[PDB]
């Protein structure tokens, strides 16, 4: 008698993963709670990550364009810019959104349990309860509460990595300061050449700061195929200043006019340049390390994750770990399926995580989309590849949209000859890289989708065509191999 | 000696359909020739279709976006409109591609010959020589060339229905016309609910026209899934002074004033009314009456058309017929398909047109898009079904790009449980359907689609979750059959 509750199963993180496992786990009949630390469900990606992030590069992306059709005689003056209405606008997709879920637990009957978990022992979760309204700043009442369940499915995600020499100023963002549309800086430092930040870094340009951006590696969006990169470099290389690659962040001090950053590496400015802020989007670490999970007999990496078997359990066996927390590439979609595949383990169904392919899509302008095997995956893998690429240069629809800068890349197994990776940079990459999707997943080859008549004048079409340049049948460019 | 050149196949036609087939055989290493009665390949669907009409529809579909943004304090005043250069934006589309398929039938030594083509007798076809060099505007030059072939490939086309008792005036337009933007009408009486006029009345309303929209049928967009029109008729009401459906056009009289027209029907002003402007969108008919087919043997239609078999072989074994000329539904993407089965054949592979489905995609906004079997087609033949609906309502990215009252609907066979039909009402719907589309082809079912990790937050995704709301698997809705 004081705070003990039994269950079923117990989601530790209500995000993209966590509430996926327990509105399904609860689907299945089972008694669930979701232990979530802030009173939002929907987790980073729905908080302070995918879902604001796009909302904001949809506005931005449409200023863009009515900067292109003037020269169409369609004539627009600067917008004014309200940055309380943007900024309301955002937080306004996202309460509407996260007062949906919490309505469907309701209805779902799970119990949102608001409170830090730790585990106890292998069937005890300790909650110190929390209290707060917003998304990361939550406190903890001082409460605790004992929760016991059958099975446990840990979702706790990860976290901002923070480069340990950068000091704190407010004028030094993660991406939830950034999304926070304090004012755009006049000039942004962008620490990390990956999707986020170029994400961030494109809204901002476009409200007008200037960007420089450093990356450690050989590029950007690393992961990606550089042809597809090549394509997206092209096209925003006029928004910044500097695109510091192979480059080393070494200082890093606020001064009381802006944050002073020298770097070191090859094309960085000897001397130490000045931002009126800078986004240090370096990465995210996984939260396997902060739950006690020492304390359940899970095994945590010393890197954060929690590896666990294509059944979502870990190496016990009645507690599975689900999203960014089990391994990359961490995306909330990833995580959804994870989600189901161990709330069905928990109702005793045999369920494997069996997709074969999970997509990344930089919705920077251009998108740029991929799935499955990569140029450099398969030369990692000395996989041997047969690649089909569809310029969009010759699609009707891309001139039209004035987009035919990019292309559509279909990359198949050269022995079986069937589709294993696809590549799309362009505007709604992600929205068509789902049929090059559901491709690789029934195993088609390119007989399979060139004969698939895809609609016209469109850019879903190039999908099609690619797979026909694949057959050597693409009677829209040049002949292939006379 | 005179004009006589003798070939392996001749293709009447450069439209979608024939310079499809045409290149495609030529790419077999056949002796081609194409017969267009214009100087510029492409047919309809280049010069005065899919092409200009999209191109328009995208500057329309941005300078809505921007009355919306407003409200996320992103401001502009009302646009500056150049019709001159808009008008010239897409001439110019137009000629980069009409330029382009030119050079590419030079490069494929493809012998253009501008002349209107009429059947001799079974092997030869006269080519009474055309001058001009206006799509649509091509002149007789009085000279006239014997060409024969193995093979001919009749490729046509159709041409705008004209209705009997509307009289000439500048005033009534067929959409070239509309094509020409001559000027926004202040008033435009569109006759017929189609796509086409719909697809046409929406860029004039966006530009400024009031529109009227007469059809005879019960409904708009007919052939499509009323569901879907439900969601765009919604969404684009406040366009029409007057949707008159199930009603008859009686009087057509041009006065000095304006075009005077009378409806007879229900909701049908009894006063006759007066418009600026009539785009009659009545239909289209196929040309198979206008080619002296009978010389060759080549059986057509009363109504025009040339019934081919899955070969798109006539009744005249050496002659095929492809495109609006063979059968609906009138469409580019159908036509370059048959387009490629006929060259093969004629290259003596054995081809079948094999494909199970064909998009049709109302390019308005939304974008109202569908394949394979339809609610209604399904209620005709009494086809025994299951759909599944996923409400963009539900969805993160349509809440944040505000088109959350559209949805993704996937029809499935009831016995099999396979994927049969597939119907989007949204932006982009065009370039999704084509993974409904695959899938169809590949026979896939619920499961396969829903076990498909497809990215979020897309627009693309709800095909996906149609998916698991087909398997009552998804937790981003209320639970399914509790
Ligand atoms: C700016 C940004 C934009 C992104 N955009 C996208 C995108 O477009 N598409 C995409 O696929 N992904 C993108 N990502 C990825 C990210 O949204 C998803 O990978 C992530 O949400 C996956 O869900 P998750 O379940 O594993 O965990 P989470 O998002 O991380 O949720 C973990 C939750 O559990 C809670 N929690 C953590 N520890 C405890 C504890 N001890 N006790 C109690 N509660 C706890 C936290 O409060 C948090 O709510 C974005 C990320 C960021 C940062
Ligand atoms: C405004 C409009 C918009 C459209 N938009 C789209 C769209 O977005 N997507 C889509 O799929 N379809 C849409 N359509 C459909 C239409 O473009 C295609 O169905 C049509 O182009 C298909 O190609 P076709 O080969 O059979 O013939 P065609 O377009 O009709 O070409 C026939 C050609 O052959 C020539 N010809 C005809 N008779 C003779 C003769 N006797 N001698 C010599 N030459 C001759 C004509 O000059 C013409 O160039 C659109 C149509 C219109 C009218």
């Amino acid at each position: 008698g004081s705070a003990d509750a039994e269950y079923d199963v117990v989601v530790l993180g209500g995000g993209p993963g966590g509430y996926s496992a327990a509105f399904a786990a609860a689907d299945e009949g089972l008694k669930v709670a979701i232990v979530e630390r802030y009173k939002t469900l929907g987790g980073v990606c729905l908080n302070v990550g995918c879902i604001p992030s796009k909302a904001l590069l949809h506005n931005a992306a449409v200023i863009d364009e009515v900067r292109h059709l003037a020269a169409n005689g369609i004539k627009y003056p600067e917008p004014e810019l309200d940055i309380d209405m943007l900024r309301a606008y955002k937080d306004g997709v996202v309460s509407r959104l996260t007062g949906g879920l919490a309505g469907m637990a309701k209805s779902r009957k799970v119990d949102v349990i608001q409170g830090d978990g730790q585990f106890l022992d292998p069937h005890h979760l300790e909650v110190s309860l929390t209290a707060g309204d917003a998304y990361e700043q939550a406190a903890p009442t001082g409460e605790k509460k004992i929760v016991a369940f059958k099975n446990c499915i840990i979702a706790a995600g990860s976290r901002v990595t923070k480069l340990p020499f950068i000091p704190e100023d407010p004028r030094i963002i993660d991406s939830s300061g950034a999304l926070a549309l304090k004012e755009v800086p006049g000039k942004l430092l962008i620490i990390g050449g990956g999707i986020i930040g170029l994400e961030m870094g494109t809204v901002y340009s476009t409200l007008g700061s200037r960007l420089d951006v450093v990356e450690m590696m050989d590029g950007l969006m690393q992961g990606a195929d550089r042809d597809l990169v090549k394509v997206w470099q092209k096209q925003n290389e006029y928004r910044f200043d500097n695109i510091m690659v192979n480059t080393k962040t070494v200082a890093v001090e606020p001064k009381e006019d802006g944050v002073y950053v020298t770097f070191e590496g090859a094309n960085a400015p000897k001397e130490p340049q000045r931002y009126d802020a800078v986004l240090v989007a370096a990465g995210r670490a996984p939260n396997g390390k902060l739950i006690s999970a020492e304390k359940a007999g899970v095994a945590v990496t010393d890197r954060g994750f929690i590896e666990v078997d294509k059944q979502m359990r870990t190496n016990v066996p009645h507690i599975y770990a689900i999203g960014d927390i089990v391994g990359q590439p961490m995306l909330a979609h990833k995580a959804v399926h994870e989600g189901h595949v161990a709330a069905e383990n928990c109702a005793g169904h045999k369920a494997y995580f069996d997709a074969r392919v999970i997509p990344g899509v930089a919705y920077t302008s251009p998108e740029v989309a991929w799935v499955g095997e990569t140029e450099l995956s398969a030369k990692a893998s000395a996989r041997k590849i047969t690649k089909a690429n569809f310029p969009w240069a010759a699609s009707g629809r891309a001139i039209a949209n004035g987009c035919d800068k990019p292309f559509t890349k279909l990359i198949f197994d050269a022995e079986t000859g069937r589709i294993i990776g696809g590549g799309i940079v362009g505007p709604n990459g992600g929205d068509m890289i789902g049929e090059v999707y559901l491709a690789i997943e029934m195993g088609c080859d390119a007989a399979d989708i060139g004969k698939t008549i895809h609609p016209h004048p469109t850019l879903g079409e190039s999908i099609g065509m690619a797979a026909e340049v694949a057959l050597g049948t693409c009677t829209d460019l040049p002949p292939q191999k006379k």
